[PDB]
């Protein structure tokens, strides 16, 4: 419905949050209303002394409900993967706006502190326009716009019903855990309790020590983990890597993937008959699955309407960005191995012109080629999908800033759009090595 | 035992991490260690959005132990009173130790993100002297040194033992809840779970949108709940007053205190015949009780040798560190209605040079003069025993200072004592005023 004028936005995280931004700045939407379960903006950078209830092991289901932590006494608490120590992996110089920076004497790479300060800030301005302590429910189209349910957070809160020209989902995808179905695994998991974790439960290194660990994945994720668990936990600390790995030290002891999980003698079986046992703590930091909750959305199977299948990814979206059967329906934040604030402004920027009609979407057949080019260049891979490592991410990031600049009119006012210069895409090319000799490590 | 060379600390809150610092300045001890039941230092700085399990309705004795929310998951919680979008009330020209300062551009009253990472760098060169995530069971005098007992936080943990010359308590006094025992409380309370509440728990406004709240007290802590509470909650907010209030309009509603709490129709009765109904939430602001929760201490009811009992303050510390009868146990921390970082530390410059040697405490009959007088100015009022509110605090903190500068031999580098001059005593002295108009309020 071209002229819009309602735009609903799931989520008040970083990329909800800029993207309310942009929208306000386009001064052509009449309301501009954001959604969040939690009882305050900043998506995951509310860190929780408290974790999950429930874990699932396995865990392969996209459409997975979050459930908080309730009590008589408390606001429903959405438990965030943020762990006590946390420090960033994304320099200063590239994380955050380009309108908003970082105070003097900020470190490079800061504790998330420093970050969830740096959203309160960011945030402010906008709590008039969230609705907090609300989760948005489900999400359709009906008749011509779209019907967004949501109930209130809260005991006893009534479910209510909004109709919008446009919906912006935000709503991140680090909540559901992907923890492979191996053989096994699940009884291993229900006979110890707390034998089997994931990364969205660590919190607390001091809880391993004197266990003898195996974490799982070769990801940044699992690496950091090794790390952190290295002073506390029993020596040698065990990895699963998918090949295997090189690394086989008095401290590390990196192992090939797993076959299977013996309930009986709760040993752990490794491919290449290696077996491992007295594991007290196996941590999956296997990452998380996309999830689009939402019924209405849920039961698009159709090649050509479907969302969400596995979880790798999400379906559909042209540039990763807009919905292709119906461009009314957005997504900002799905992008992986990126810097995540500049990149989600530099898709809002772009979505916020192409939704106040200052800027034009190509034909639709163009969007699905997009498509198709992309998932050629795939190779089966999905869970690639949504990755732009550099030089993808800033290629991406520079062309969403060009096609912002043909935007017309010209507001006196111009929500700004990042750019990576040379300076710039240099950093992030070694943005892991300035990392590494950041905190003195690799 | 005089010459001092083992010294324990209890807590790794501000006050035990400047207490820490000043102790390895002095180069005479060979062991400064730290105990910590949580799994990280700065003490309530440690933001949670977990819960106390069981808040004792009404609580009057000091000597609770405090429950930790403990799972197989995690690591004990210790839940912290700061709620989530706690400021300070002390100003950065004030607050904080004096030779660390706050970055620039730090908001004069910041937000809790700023001192959460002002602790944090504080205390990391002492993690090494830290243990962590290990509660102290007790503290006592055996043969000639104290033996504290301590089990390692974490299931499973032995219970162990260490002797030590001397021992600092710096375990705050913010964590056993005082509410008054009315008539009819406890019942009220039990009869709908989440009804009473008391200001430890308190974290997010949202919970009471639509809520009738009643606020009970009148310090500072309460006034700021009322403020919290007025852009959420139903339309007025009652506050409870002991001998009443001023303000009566349609936001804010002071009544008198509260004589009874009927059960059988949830009435509040007020002193006056004032009578108040469907309250959905009660929440006492009636601060803290101090506690000593060591067997071998609590159990000394001696006029003479006694530390606690009605938990209004911690009895026989000479100018409110030293036990009197034996000066190797010793407190920081103490100080009420005062500027917490620079007060504990004013403290442990002195408690340094006193248990080095390096100066001399006056004669046991003078420090228990110096108590005489405090408890005949009291007038009855023990829970003013600490209180040392603007200008008892300025003079106190620059006579510590005073005192310091006697130590001998002088130390090649000199652990800092803090001194308030015309400067900083005209910002203490109007501090609230200068937080008023900082906030844009009173
Ligand atoms: C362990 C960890 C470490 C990280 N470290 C970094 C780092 O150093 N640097 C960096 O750049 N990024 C880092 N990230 C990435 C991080 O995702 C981003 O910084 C940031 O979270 C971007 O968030 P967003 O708004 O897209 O999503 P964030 O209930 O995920 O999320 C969304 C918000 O929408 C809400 N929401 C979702 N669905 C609903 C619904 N149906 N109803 C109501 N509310 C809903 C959420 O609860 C949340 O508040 C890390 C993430 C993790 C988990
Ligand atoms: C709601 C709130 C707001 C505040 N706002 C401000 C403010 O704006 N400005 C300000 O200056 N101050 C403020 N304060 C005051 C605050 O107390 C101080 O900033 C600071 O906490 C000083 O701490 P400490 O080390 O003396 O105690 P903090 O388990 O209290 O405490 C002690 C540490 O010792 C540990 N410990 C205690 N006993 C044991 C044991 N037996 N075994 C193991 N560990 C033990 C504790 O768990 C803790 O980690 C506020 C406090 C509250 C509760």
């Amino acid at each position: 419905l071209p002229t819009i004028r309602k735009i609903a936005i799931i989520g008040a995280g970083p990329s909800g949050l800029v993207t309310a931004k942009a929208l306000l700045a386009e001064k052509a939407f009449d309301q501009v209303t954001l959604f969040e379960r939690r009882g305050s903006p900043g998506g995951v950078w509310n860190y929780t002394s408290t974790l999950s209830n429930k874990l699932p092991v396995p865990s392969t289901n996209p459409i997975l409900t979050t459930e908080p932590i309730v009590g008589p006494a408390a606001l429903p608490v959405y438990p965030s993967p943020l762990y006590r120590d946390l420090q960033t992996n994304t320099p200063i110089e590239l994380m955050g706006y380009c309108d908003q920076s970082f105070k003097p004497q900020t470190l490079q790479f800061p504790h998330r502190h420093t970050i969830q300060e740096y959203q309160r800030i960011y945030a402010q301005p906008l709590l008039p326009f969230i609705k907090l302590a609300t989760d948005v429910l489900d999400i359709e189209k009906k008749d011509g716009s779209w019907v967004v349910t949501y109930k209130g957070t809260k005991a006893g809160s009534p479910i209510s019903k909004d109709i919008f020209d446009a919906v912006s989902i935000c709503n991140g995808h680090y909540e559901v855990p992907y923890i492979p179905n191996i053989k096994g695994l699940d009884e291993y998991a229900k006979a110890v309790p707390g034998s089997v974790l994931h990364s969205s439960l660590f919190r607390e290194p001091e809880l391993f020590v004197g266990e003898s660990v195996l974490v799982v994945g070769g990801a940044s994720s699992a690496n950091d983990l090794v790390r952190h668990l290295t002073p506390v936990a029993k020596h040698p600390i065990y990895q699963s890597l998918l090949g295997g790995g090189d690394i086989q030290n008095e401290s590390l002891q990196q192992v090939p993937e797993i076959t299977k999980f013996d309930p009986t003698t709760r040993e752990i079986y490794l491919k290449g008959g290696k077996v491992l046992s007295n594991i007290d703590r196996v941590i999956y930091c296997t990452g998380y699955l996309y999830s689009v909750p939402f019924p209405s959305l849920a039961k698009l199977k159709s090649p050509e309407t479907k969302l969400i299948d596995d979880g790798s990814h999400v379906h559909n979206v042209y540039q990763h960005i807009f919905y292709i059967p119906d461009p009314t329906l957005a997504f900002v934040g799905l992008a992986l191995h990126v810097v995540p604030f500049p990149t989600s402004q530099a898709q809002a920027a772009f979505l916020a012109r192409v939704w106040s009609g200052r800027l034009k979407l190509p034909s639709k057949e163009e969007q699905l080629k997009w498509q198709d080019e992309l998932m050629f260049s795939l190779s089966g891979a999905n869970n690639m999908y949504h990755s732009l490592d550099y030089p993808k991410d800033a290629t991406y990031i520079n062309k969403l800033h060009d096609w912002c600049k043909q935007a017309t009119p010209v507001l006196e006012e111009e929500f700004p759009s990042p750019y990576w210069g040379e300076k710039e895409r240099s950093i992030r090319e070694n943005m892991w090595s300035i990392r590494a000799k950041f905190f003195g490590i690799e």
